[PDB]
RNA sequence: UUUCUAAUUUUUAUAUAUUGAAGUAAUAUGUAUUGAAUUGAAUAUUAAAAAUACAAAUUUAAUUUGUAAUUAAUAAAUCU
């Protein structure tokens, strides 16, 4: 859609700097060479694949001192970005938040060795939906006969 | 089929229902993203992200409303 979306992009302003040794140039592309793949799903069906559009310098990206263009009220601007344990559970919900299959999950949790105290609440927060998937899928047919695949599929 | 008689095979065989479960409630990532004139769970494709349960629909040019909310209902017990 097209409501809803931002019309004027602001630009990172860099407020302060997260370190005192400048990264020299010759390591910046050592290591932003390795930044611009990402993996995507998360099983055998591993993917490591391309991300567009990606950042130069990542020792400044965003680790520290730098603003986001989240710019909303009078007086507040592009808020800076404290330090790493300034925040809370990040380095904890980097085990959890991820695209978790249930193939991964249901594995850790019936030889209960989760990475994360967390994951066996990503799992429930998981299975309640996909029953809910369920108790709306009935709560329909109750009204009608709902037939899937049975119509017209592309073009 | 010698004749009188006796006899163990008979134009008589078992058929699918109880229940138009229709009250019980404002909301909150979210009108996701993309493709789209537009689309908000219900155009098209896309489908394993989440959290504080309800994305294979009806509905509307879009939404909101509004229907709907995974339940007692044991023919089996042969009938001769």
């Amino acid at each position: 859609k097209r409501s809803g979306k931002p019309s004027d992009l602001p630009d990172y302003k860099q407020v302060y700097l997260p370190y005192d040794t400048a990264p020299t140039k010759t390591e910046l592309d050592r290591e932003r060479r390795k930044f611009m793949h990402a993996y995507s799903g998360r099983m055998e069906h591993r993917k490591m694949v391309e991300v567009k559009d990606v950042p130069q310098n990542m020792y400044t990206y965003g680790k520290e001192g730098m603003s986001i263009p989240i710019s909303i009220f009078k007086d507040q601007a592009d808020p800076v970005i404290g330090p790493e344990w300034t925040y809370p559970g990040i380095f904890e919900n980097k085990i959890v938040a991820q695209h978790w299959y249930m193939e991964e999950l249901f594995d850790r949790e019936k030889s209960n060795t989760f990475e994360s105290p967390w994951q066996r609440q990503v799992l429930d927060n998981q299975v309640k939906r996909r029953l809910g998937k369920v108790a709306w899928r009935m709560s329909m047919l109750n009204i009608k006969t709902i037939d899937i695949f049975h119509k017209e599929r592309g073009a």
